[PDB]
């Protein structure tokens, strides 16, 4: 699985490494994937490049929810409950790693069909066999 | 809904602020979503990192088709007609905000299935009830 | 490196397989990355979900500008010439694989700092 995590500027390198480790362990546990196959990309958001309700994030601090946004690409074949656990445990991993309020953490999942997933130039549905 | 909008370098902070405001209101009206729940991520693209027809945008004089690219994540349940309205009005908002030719603006919609979107570690479909 | 390739519906499964193989080799050679480390995600875009100039791709004739859109995440450290070659050869790989007009193919590169990329829970700046 692949997690693209947009985070706010100003986090320490130490938080980012903790974010990468904990979220990858959470995704591994929750997606039933090997740890080694989990890739994480951190993208930092300048406050002038992040909009909530049409406002810059810097202008909606108290109530707007400005927080990490994660898109997790997983292969097809997981149940609703396993994907719910993925969303919960990855969000908890993001929250404690960044000391960000859990309610500000947003995660969405995109499912990839095996015929749309390539590793080393080969379809996953064919190397699996 | 979440809009990831790739724009070229060189836009002003006010253009970026106007883009966030104008596109968020257009997305709100067309997605039947609360304004506060619309999120916009602006990503700047160096022209040496943008390929059109295999040629760098920086090596082809402007007018070559290098322009904004937006991906809009919305929840399932909107009709084809509502999605076409979303695409048209958000594209116009991008064009007028960045003073970018409309013909250069690309938008695509990715639908999130219910149970694939989380806030605070909880499914949107379950916090909803 | 990771390639997210948004393509229009209607391509055959063999075109999709050839796309994944040809682009992965194009990325591997040009990014100086091991083939096994090249990941490709195909996302199919319904023509009712693809806008050019505010008009649906389904309502504009072919060559209206609807074409593949690829985002390639690579680690920092490649030169402009290497990145231009990556863009050209990946775009050519996409065009011939999908029998899509080359000029309708859009590719952009996103650079990742070494400390912003995680593999197996460890920073790429450590695994390398």
């Amino acid at each position: 699985p692949i997690a693209q995590i947009h985070i706010l500027e100003g986090h320490s390198d130490e938080q980012k490494e903790t974010l990468i480790r904990d979220v990858s362990e959470a995704i591994s546990r929750s997606d039933d994937a090997t740890l080694s196959s989990v890739r994480v990309i951190i993208t930092e958001l300048a406050k002038g490049h992040f909009g909530i309700g049409g406002e810059l994030a810097s202008k909606v601090p108290r109530g707007g929810g400005a927080g990490p946004i994660a898109q997790i690409h997983i292969l097809e074949g997981r149940s609703g409950e396993q994907k719910e656990t993925l969303i919960r445990e990855a969000s908890e991993a993001i929250s404690r790693s960044l000391d960000a309020p859990l309610k500000s953490v947003r995660i969405f999942i995109t499912e990839i069909a095996k015929g749309h997933a390539g590793v080393g130039g080969e379809l996953l549905s064919k190397v699996l066999r």
